[PDB]
């Protein structure tokens, strides 16, 4: 039987993996992940459903969509009942461990072994963190509380390595998820990069200075009266949160200022991956050495991806591109394609059937995602899809970020910002509680985006209002609709939603 390593790392986006071959493959931030792709399978269509960390972390769990699963947002939380990915393993007669950040809100009981995060909610502590263990019996969860002194990345590793070495039974396959905190924000990264990219440049996106021809009412306002609410941003346009105000830029020209906080955003981050990088070295090398790298399947994905700065965006929780796709590389050691690059359209739903499919078990027929297993002995799984699902619940809340839904096919994107938060009783409140001038969360203007993904892979130009593309428009939005019913995501619970969304779809 294989055993698995489902590695994972927070906000980890496919700009900032060499072997995507962004603006920023020329800085080689990931040298361990790409040779981790030149011995497998590179995905370049995998999309996260909602790109958040909670919900994408429940989807990937459960094999089931956010309005299945109901982990709509970050404001709520998986029942310990619905960890099927890790009860499937177990009913296949692996032993489970559960390592690092683990952002679900229950326990991780169905796992054999568990040490995840615990400070801030979750969220962890690059410096000196403590860690939930199903080792403190003296104490019921959340608190069998450890503490371990150093870098979080560098600890993570430890935890993994040292299940492997001095806990697993060697008579019995294993399942492992392994999830790193960075290098989501902060991007406190380790001392010892302090000086990596110090004498470089990090590649700057046109789209962070020019966003002429991008969004639409539902994203900007009429003629632009919300361009400075919706959408927190990396330069001074957002009025509440962006990086030139956090990183205290103040040159006299904003131009520079955005420049700057542009480069210390992106300096930090990559700084970030980089102790990933680094530490997945130490992990492989062991894996090596232990005799484990020819049985063990290697799975290496972020949560969602991040806007690095492109269209003046942060964070995450937008469909496009940069934000919606997560870079995801299988090494299945039996797989005889190695080095290849798959254009199936994926999903983070997919991700439990086809694992567990891959090690001999059977694609579960409750959950909504399905194996493409069958890619790895180079065949396209049956019937499968080539249009995905898109929606984000968490209406403002945070960044800003109206809700929305889409679909994207392998050659457009249709985004419907329908601007409703599903939760009548949040409207008015602050969509950034912790700040005393925070916009509250209101209702957005309706609005459709239209991108050609294939010809304008960077979305730089909306085409729902140009006539020329208005058979396109009426066709995605035909197939949206349809796609919406397919999934069962239509909002007989949240009448409000319900109107609003059926009235935009014709
Ligand atoms: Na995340």
């Amino acid at each position: 039987q294989m055993n698995v390593i489902y590695i994972m790392s927070d906000d980890h986006t496919s700009q900032a993996i060499g072997a995507y071959g962004s603006r920023l493959a020329v800085l080689n931030p990931t040298p361990t992940i790409d040779e981790l792709a030149r011995d497998g399978m590179l995905f370049e269509n995998c999309f996260c459903t909602n790109s958040i960390s909670t919900p994408s972390r429940a989807c990937i769990m459960t094999g089931q969509y956010s309005h299945r699963n109901k982990v709509l947002t970050l404001d709520e939380v998986l029942q310990p009942d619905q960890e099927y990915l890790v009860d499937e393993f177990h009913n296949m007669g692996y032993q489970t461990a559960m390592i690092g950040k683990w952002h679900l809100g229950c326990e991780p009981s169905h796992f054999d072994y568990y040490s995840v995060f615990n400070g801030h909610g979750g969220q962890g502590e690059y410096f000196d963190p403590t860690f939930l263990t199903s080792d403190v019996t003296d104490k019921k969860w959340p608190n069998n509380q450890i503490k371990k002194m150093g870098y979080s990345s560098d600890i993570v590793t430890n935890l993994a390595i040292d299940w492997l070495k001095n806990r697993r039974d060697k008579s019995k396959p294993f399942f492992m998820m392994h999830h790193y905190k960075a290098p989501h924000d902060m991007f406190e990264y380790a001392p010892r990069y302090e000086y990596y990219l110090d004498d470089v440049e990090v590649p700057v996106p046109l789209s962070l200075f020019d966003t002429d021809k991008w969004g639409s009412e539902g994203t900007r306002g009429k003629n632009d009266s919300l361009r400075h609410f919706i959408g927190t941003s990396v330069s001074s346009r957002h009025e509440i949160r962006n990086y030139v105000m956090e990183y205290k830029c103040n040159t006299g020209d904003e131009m520079e200022n955005t420049y700057l906080a542009y480069q210390h955003y992106l300096k930090s981050y990559l700084r970030c991956v980089k102790g990933v990088d680094d530490n997945l070295k130490r992990l492989f090398d062991y894996l090596k050495k232990e005799g484990l790298w020819e049985n063990t399947i290697i799975v290496y994905t972020g949560d969602q991806g991040m806007m690095l700065g492109e269209h003046d965006l942060q964070d995450k929780r937008w469909m496009y591109e940069e934000s919606q796709r997560m870079p995801f590389i299988v090494r299945d050691p039996r797989c005889p394609y190695k080095g290849a690059k798959s254009d199936l359209m994926i999903n983070n739903i997919d991700f439990a059937p086809t694992l567990i499919e891959m090690v001999g078990g059977k694609e579960p027929s409750y959950m909504d995602g399905k194996s493409f297993a069958s890619v790895f002995e180079g065949k396209k799984p049956e019937n499968w899809k080539d249009a995905v699902y898109y929606r984000y619940w968490m209406h403002m809340i945070h960044h800003d970020v109206p809700a929305h839904i889409g679909i994207r096919t392998e050659n457009y994107k249709l985004i419907l910002f329908y601007g409703r938060h599903y939760d009548d009783k949040r409207y008015g409140q602050k969509s950034m509680s912790w700040l005393k001038n925070s916009h509250k969360i209101v209702p957005t203007l309706v609005s459709f985006e239209l991108y050609d993904v294939k010809n304008d892979p960077y979305e730089m130009v909306n085409l729902a209002d140009n006539p020329k593309y208005a058979k396109v428009l009426k066709d995605m939005k035909k197939k949206l609709r349809e796609l919406r019913k397919q999934v069962g995501d239509t909002d007989e619970a949240y009448p409000e939603l319900k109107k609003v969304i059926d009235k935009a779809l014709r």
